[PDB]
């Protein structure tokens, strides 16, 4: 069906053919949003559909494309990755994603790691020519994001997929640009991937080894550490151990056998680890059912889990067919490299005697011989159970060997023990890191101690820590040895006194000299370790004195020197920012003392000084001031910025604007140029590109000498006429050009040009007085030729394709160079140079008619050149001194020609993204000159036919380029509105769509622009005074839907501001909305979209707004049929009815309107119970809180006065407000501090609650009844949630209600409410027949009111003997005979668990041997009395009124049945009071069961629960002892034995459990009935089980005890 509808809507005009484009882009984001780890489908299940719909239609076109679906899917998968922003954010780290596993958006990361695996499983096949034009853009995009975001696994995964497909098709026989960029990124990853871990590492490895390399066979030497890492990180995670070997097969045929043959002693000898219910159905024959269970698991095997045996077999096959000359390298390198480093005695002599005590002999065995197996088994297990055992064994071994040595030294053995404890304490595991971390704290503590100080194991521990800090690949270990070295440093100074500790070789300064010799050591890890130690110890030793000023900030210069010595190793590896942190933590401690203690004593001498005696700041400032000219790259900046920060710290408290001039006027410019030049003040071989190692050193010399001038001149610190060169002319002869090393010359050669560009930029922009002092040879034909070579074809001046940093660096610098020449005397120099190269006739002739088609580079060079030229010319800050090109006022012709060129360019007589972006760049070129919006908007309204073998000629032109057009439209104001509204009635659909194209881009740029929304609104509204006339006869359906939608958008773009004081078009916009929703013009199911837009206007006064309410309720009463729903589901009446009703409800839920509540309540209080009545409850919870409580009391006032009015309504409608609309708003949380609706409410209806009952006519009677009953319910809800420290105390309720302030304490008016509600529910009605059908509700609500007010009594004593109980029945004030109904009947059906019954039988054996309103629980006195009885339980024989009054009234067999059911239903819910009183409460519960006045055919549910509740409290008054209960219990047993059959399955088991639990409880009032069981199993007629009940009952009555004796009572 899916392929049929897709193939149906694709054989027609191309407007509906883009529905198929947006539906797959919707479906991808649909299925790719689940959480990915009944059931939730993850993403797996959809691959079958996405495999079917692509091209299987050629075998699915039986009764009833592929490239369209393919291109749509690839567009939808690389369009999501455009807009995701996967930037990840956030004890010193060294590994790069160590603690930075904090993504910003987890619901896009989990929308991405799903996306990549879905793309992998859909696209490794069926690509036979389809994936070919989709490779460069995909790879360039992914290199761009992965360079912008390095360590995100998955970009490598999609890159591997596309390079697999680019291997499978040919594509690589060397279109040149992708081949040029892959090599650069290959070396980039192959140096970068060192400091990573598991999954990212596997990602980079399966990327690297999947490169084709039979045509990229150059430079194999930087892939071999990435091929021998797969086989060694293999063996546990299998598929990359597979892909390395598939690559090793891939190389060894096509690669020549002469670049390869030395590279076998490193590939092959690491390949040396790889040589080491069906029968349940079938037991009962095989007849079609084993066939069923066989075919239902015949399928479901699709996994290619490469198990290790196929690995070993392909290893041996490849090793055999590899060669004979070459195999035998496989093991000569080992057996002496790494084998005998394990094959040696650990200590030559053997230690560790151990006596294991047997019963009587005690031999001695030596714990050495297994230690090189316990140790290896602890570090790795490839096992789960042996791991924890070996770790525990090694921990106990370590404790033993520690305890032995203080009674036989062991220091030949600690050196190979102690490097295992760290690697175990910080590896990966949970439980062995719960261990071994306190072990390595304990051992560090005991060894950093004077009991074993200056000892030969302490140096083993320290050297093992330092070798732990400095190594290759172990990035999760150095940051643990940091905490070891901090504990080392703390304990070594906590206890040791300075009377000793003047000699020791484990001491503090020995560690410091260790650190400095590590620092100047040229191994990069060897000084990375020292900066890591400093990261971990600068939080110490500044928190103590007397060690600071001596040598560590002398060695601040050696940390600077370590930075300098880290000059040009590798920028990605992470040393430079490490040491920059190490000195960032040093400036903030030199600056917090040496502002104050600028002293002069002998401090320890740093490296690179003459041996002085005072070491204040001034010598270091002179160090930096004669050593600013250090020509290395990334230490110069730290030296300069430390100079600038250190000059406002001298005792003179100086500044660089004066101090540099002060030292320059005395020392000569030679002193401030020999520092700037150094020892390096001062060949036609540069014509060939080469990297002579001297010339790079002079290039570095040139860069340092030019950037030293930059700060002192371009910042106002010196005077440039004091200082103010031939080396730049020495270099500027052959600037425009060792196979790979030439590019290393290219980088440093392209370094100098951008620096001198910005240098001449600042030296113009700060020097008007020294303007002329520039020598004019810079205005020659070289700078203004490399300008055009920069903007055009820059791969022949140095700027490659393959470094995306400098190509985005260039518009910052070239465009600012051209902006720093507009205000110069040598401006016309640049003009008259450039006008022959940025000319307009080049633009005129290179936009030739041959543009579209199979031209792949020949058009592209010229078109990219001219678009780059013109766009950077526009950015250049100076254009109308280059190309005026017209003189009327201002115009240009070829831009409009390009508009017509692009419009003609798609006329039939192709679509690909390269030429499409060409077309977009050209149509963007066509806008920068002048206005031109009028010609485009006039072109768009063309009724021409672009004849296709034809639709509309220009709407597709708008839908092609859809952002550039309206982002041009949004630039200019105050005339775009008029030029759009002039095209009004002839172009209705297009002027609507282009106002949409204005607005929904205006709303999007909001937090950045914040002008265009409100300005577009306040400008578009004043032209709405003219374009009103749309809706009339002849289709107000169309040409009004756009009007109302446009209204909604122009009102949502701003606040509701054009509806007050008639400021905007409020008369106009008001009469538009009134003329819209005043007429019932459309059908039923279409005015919902119009009526959703209510809450904007609803803040005016009365008159017009109540006219809107009047026409709303007018169309409402026009709509609904008579009185209620009448709409069953399945129809477009019920569902759309409740949809527009739900729209009303959510508008009410988002509006704080004191009117629309009064609208919706009457339609609510017209049906008996609404369908979305619960949606009323949740929406009233929502509207119950709004803030600024003057509006809540307004809502309550509105409904209070809509109820208190005197219009003749029904009793039900007068009741239903005060039932379920205002009670609900009083219910959830109105406000706890809201007391206004109790203070200002009482005095007008409490008097009608103290009124007369004028029994004259029922029409004025029943409405008065409903009013009084509602006043009762209001008092109930206002005494329910109201505390008692203001209404039964001295506050503003009695102060409000009595008359002002009086002497009344508070407990007088609660009493006159109590006496009136107790005058209620005491009214007998013995002689009447009038309307008591509501008076029962009256009495019961008054009973609840009495409960509510005794709850606000604080319950210090028992007044319940007068209130709610104990009437005077001699005067017939009978409580129960009216408020209990006694006139309706009670159904109680038969039944229609087992765990409850087995639990109750278990507890009965061990003893002897929320609610649910069903039928009686809605007696509407139930739940408050349950709460009250529970309060009388947990507040403080028999108890008089709440226990003994019922004891008197329930043990009397004359009382009605329904009071007995009420009190029994009470006591089963409230048995907890009658748990310590049940020895009296034992008879009547069973009397109701045994007496035959029960109901139906017995109260069978009351029967089962009353027996369940009387034998729940077994162990306390079993039925024995009472004589009447004896015969009544035997009556119970005989009765239940009579009625026991009930043909349903489990309920018979239920019945038997009742009987057996009952007799098992009893067993003492023996009295078991006979002759009935005889009547059961005396059944003849052998065809049905009439005695099955008899025999199973006989098994019950025998299986306990007490045999079936017949001839005593039977026969």
């Amino acid at each position: 069906a899916i392929v049929k509808v897709f193939l149906a809507l694709a054989a027609k005009g191309p407007v509906l053919r883009n529905c198929i484009s947006t539906v797959v882009h919707q479906g991808l984001i649909r299925i790719c949003s689940k959480p990915v780890v009944w059931k939730v489908p993850t993403y797996k299940d959809y691959v079958d559909l996405f495999r079917h719909l692509l091209s299987s239609d050629q075998m699915m076109d039986s009764i009833l494309l592929n490239h369209l679906l393919y291109d749509e899917f690839v567009k939808s998968v690389l369009k999501i990755v455009e807009k995701l922003d996967l930037t990840l954010e956030i004890m010193i780290p060294t590994s790069d994603p160590a603690a930075n596993l904090h993504p910003a958006k987890p619901k896009d990361f989990s929308a991405f790691i799903n996306l990549v695996e879905f793309c992998r499983e859909i696209l490794p096949e069926k690509q036979a020519e389809f994936f070919e034009p989709w490779v460069y853009s995909f790879s360039y995009e992914l290199i761009l994001q992965s360079t912008r975001l390095p360590l995100i696994s998955g970009f490598y995964k999609l890159l591997s997929i596309t390079v697999r497909n680019a291997k499978k098709i040919k594509y690589f026989e060397g279109k040149y640009s992708c081949f040029a960029l892959f090599v650069k990124f290959g070396k980039e990853v192959a140096v970068k991937m060192k400091q990573y871990k598991d999954e990212l590492l596997a990602s980079c490895l399966t990327f690297l080894l999947s490169l084709p390399h039979n045509i990229i066979e150059l430079d194999v030497r930087a892939y071999v550490p990435a091929l021998q890492m797969a086989f060694k990180l293999g063996l546990s995670y299998t598929p990359l151990a597979e892909v390395g070997l598939n690559a090793l097969e891939e190389w060894s045929i096509y690669i020549d056998r002469h670049v390869m043959q030395p590279y076998y002693k490193d590939i092959l000898p690491c390949l040396d680890g790889y040589l080491k219910a069906l029968s349940r159905a079938a037991q009962k024959g095989f007849n079609k059912v084993v066939l069923k269970h066989l075919k239902k698991t015949k399928n479901l095997s699709s996994n290619e889990a490469i198990s290790l045996e196929e690995i070993r077999i392909r290893v041996v096959q490849m090793l055999g067919s590899l060669g004979g000359q070459i195999n035998k390298n496989l093991l000569t390198v080992t057996s002496s490299d790494e084998m005998m480093k394990s094959y040696v005695a650990w200590d030559r002599e053997k230690r560790l005697s151990f006596a294991v005590p047997f019963r009587e002999m005690k031999p001695v065995i030596f714990l050495d011989v297994f230690l090189p197996r316990v140790t290896e088994l602890a570090l790795t297990a490839s096992d789960r159970q042996t791991k924890v055992a070996a770790c525990e064994l090694l921990h106990s071994m370590v404790m033993f060997m520690l305890g032995k040595a203080t009674q036989p030294p062991m220091y030949q053995l600690y050196k190979r023990t102690f490097p295992v404890l760290l690697r175990l304490a910080c590896d990966v595991d949970q439980v062995t890191r719960q261990l071994y971390e306190p072990l390595v704290m304990q051992l560090i503590h005991w060894f950093t101690n004077n009991k074993k100080f200056e000892s030969q194991d302490t140096v083993a521990l320290l050297e093992a820590i330092l070798d732990g800090i400095v190594d290759p690949v172990d990035s999760t270990l150095r940051d643990f040895c940091g905490r070891c070295i901090r504990e080392f440093l703390k304990w070594s100074i906590k206890q040791i006194t300075p009377q000793q500790q003047e000699k020791s070789p484990v001491n503090t300064k020995s560690l410091f000299k260790r650190l400095y010799s590590l620092a100047l050591h040229p191994n990069a890890f060897k000084r990375l370790g020292a900066s890591l130690a400093f990261n971990n110890i600068y939080r110490e030793f500044r928190e103590e004195e007397s060690l600071v000023e001596q040598f560590v900030f002398e060695a601040l210069v050696i940390y600077m020197e370590s930075l300098a010595l880290a000059h040009a190793d590798e920028k990605s590896l992470g040393t430079i920012q490490q040491c920059c942190d190490a000195i960032d933590h040093l400036c903030r401690i030199i600056e917090k003392k040496h502002v104050s203690l600028n002293k002069a004593k002998k401090r320890r001498l740093p490296r690179g000084f003459p041996p002085s005696a005072s070491l204040c700041l001034l010598d270091l400032v002179k160090w930096l001031l004669a050593h600013c000219g250090r020509p290395q790259t990334e230490c110069r900046h730290k030296s300069i910025e430390l100079f600038y920060k250190f000059v406002p710290l001298l005792p003179g408290n100086r500044s660089p604007n004066l101090w540099l001039k002060d030292v320059l006027k005395e020392e000569g410019v030679s002193f401030l140029i020999n520092t700037f030049e150094g020892g390096g003040c001062g060949l036609l071989y540069l014509r060939g590109p080469f990297s002579l190692q001297a010339t790079l050193c002079w290039l570095d010399l040139l860069l340092a000498a030019l950037e030293c001038y930059n700060t002192f001149i371009g910042e106002r610190t010196v005077g440039a006429l004091q200082v103010l060169l031939k080396a730049v002319a020495f270099f500027l002869e052959s600037i425009a050009m060792s196979p790979q090393e030439g590019e290393r010359y290219n980088y440093s050669k392209c370094t100098v040009v951008v620096r001198i560009m910005e240098f001449t930029t600042t030296l113009l922009n700060t020097s008007p007085e020294g303007w002329k002092l520039l020598k004019k040879d810079l205005c020659n034909t070289h700078l203004m030729r490399v300008l055009v070579q920069t903007l055009c074809e820059p791969a022949s001046i140095g700027f490659n394709i393959g470094d995306v940093q400098v190509m985005a660096h260039l518009p910052d610098v070239c465009v600012n160079l051209m902006k720093a020449l507009k205000m110069s005397p040598y401006k016309d120099i640049l003009e008259t140079h450039l006008r022959e190269k940025i000319t307009a006739q080049s633009i005129e002739e290179l936009c030739a008619v041959n543009l579209y088609g199979p031209d792949a580079q020949v058009d592209r060079s010229r078109l990219a050149a001219v678009v780059s030229a013109c766009k950077q010319l526009h950015r250049a800050g100076l254009l109308h001194n280059i190309l005026p090109s017209q003189s009327t006022d201002l115009h240009h012709s070829v831009g409009t020609e390009l508009l017509s060129l692009v419009y003609k360019g798609i006329a039939p007589g192709s679509l690909d993204l390269s030429c499409k972006q060409l077309a977009s760049g050209l149509l963007e070129l066509a806008f920068a000159f002048g206005g031109l919006c009028e010609r485009l908007v006039s072109l768009l309204l063309n009724p021409a036919v672009l004849s296709t073998a034809h639709f509309s000629h220009g709407e597709y032109f708008y839908s092609l380029f859809s952002e550039t057009i309206n982002t041009e439209l949004l630039k200019n104001l105050d005339l775009a509105v008029l030029e759009l509204m002039q095209s009004s009635v002839d172009n209705t659909k297009m002027v609507s769509a282009v106002l949409n194209g204005m607005l929904d881009q205006s709303f999007r740029e909001r937090a950045n622009q914040k002008h265009q929304g409100l300005k577009l609104a306040t400008t578009i509204l004043q032209h709405w005074k003219k374009c009103d006339s749309w809706w009339a006869k002849d289709s107000p359906l169309e040409t009004k839907m756009a009007v109302l939608a446009l209204l909604a958008k122009i009102l949502q773009i701003d606040s509701s501001v054009s509806f007050n004081t008639s400021h905007g078009s409020f008369p106009e916009v008001f009469t538009t909305y009134i003329s819209l929703l005043a007429d019932t013009k459309l059908d039923l199911h279409l005015k919902g979209q119009a009526v959703t837009l209510l809450p904007f206007f609803t803040s005016l006064t009365g008159g017009s707004l109540e006219e809107l309410r009047r026409v709303l309720e007018q169309l409402i009463v026009a709509h609904f049929p008579m009185q209620s729903r009448e709409f069953p589901p399945g129809t477009p009446r019920f569902n759309n009815y409740v949809d527009c009703m739900k729209k009303f409800l959510d508008a009410l839920e988002l509006s704080q309107s004191p009117m629309l509540l009064e609208l919706m309540t009457e339609v609510l209080c017209r049906e008996q119970q609404h369908v979305m009545e619960e949606l009323f409850q949740s929406s009233f919870r929502r509207i119950a809180r709004r803030g600024s409580c003057v509006t809540q009391v307004g809502l309550l006032e509105s409904v209070y006065e809509m109820f208190r009015k005197d219009d003749p309504r029904l009793s039900f409608t007068r009741q239903s407000f005060v039932d379920r609309s205002l009670l609900t708003l009083l219910w959830h949380c109105s406000l706890d501090a809201l007391r206004e609706f109790f203070s200002t409410i009482v005095v007008d209806a409490i008097d009608v609650l103290k009124s007369r009952f004028t029994k004259l006519n029922e029409s004025t009677f029943d409405t008065q009844i409903t009013k009084k009953m509602g006043y009762y319910k209001i008092l109930d809800v206002m005494y329910s949630r109201l505390p008692k420290d203001d209404v039964h105390a001295k506050e503003s309720k009695i102060n409000q209600v009595f008359h002002g302030s009086c002497i009344t304490e508070g407990n007088e008016l609660t009493k006159t409410l109590i006496k009136l509600c107790y005058d209620a529910f005491t009214e007998n009605m013995a002689g009447e027949n009038q309307l008591l059908e509501r008076r029962r509700l009256y009495h019961c609500a008054a009973y609840n009111c009495a409960i509510s007010v005794i709850c606000c009594v604080f319950n210090e004593l028992k007044f319940y003997q007068g209130f709610l109980f104990s009437e005077k029945p001699e005067k017939n004030l009978l409580i129960f005979e009216n408020l209990i109904d006694l006139k309706r009947r009670y159904n109680f059906p038969v039944e229609v668990r087992k765990k409850k019954y087995i639990e109750i039988r278990k507890e009965a054996r061990e003893a002897a041997n929320e609610l649910e309103m069903d039928e009686l629980n809605r007696h509407e006195c139930m739940a408050p009395l349950t709460a009250l009885v529970k309060h009388m339980h947990r507040s403080l024989r028999d108890l008089p009124s709440w226990m003994k009054f019922l004891h008197g009234k329930l043990g009397n067999p004359i009382v009605p049945l329904n009071i007995r059911l009420f009190l029994a239903k009470l006591v089963i819910n409230t048995e907890e009071v009658f748990r310590p009183y049940a020895k009296h409460w034992l008879s009547p519960l069973l009397q109701l069961a045994a007496s035959e006045n029960n109901g139906g055919e017995g109260i069978h549910y009351m029967v089962v629960e009353i027996v369940a509740t009387i034998l729940s409290w077994t162990g306390l008054a079993t039925p024995t002892g009472v004589p009447k209960d004896e015969v009544l219990a035997n009556r119970l047993l005989n009765f239940l034995m009579k009625h026991v059959f009930h043909p349903k399955r489990a309920v018979f088991r239920h019945n038997l459990e009742i009987i057996k639990t009952l007799v098992e409880c009893w067993k003492d009032c023996l009295s078991i009935p006979y002759r009935l069981i005889f009547e059961k199993f005396s059944g003849k007629d052998p065809n049905s089980k009439d005695n099955s009940v008899g025999i199973q009952l006989l098994g019950i009555v025998m299986a306990n005890d007490l045999p079936p004796y017949d001839p005593q009572c039977g026969i």
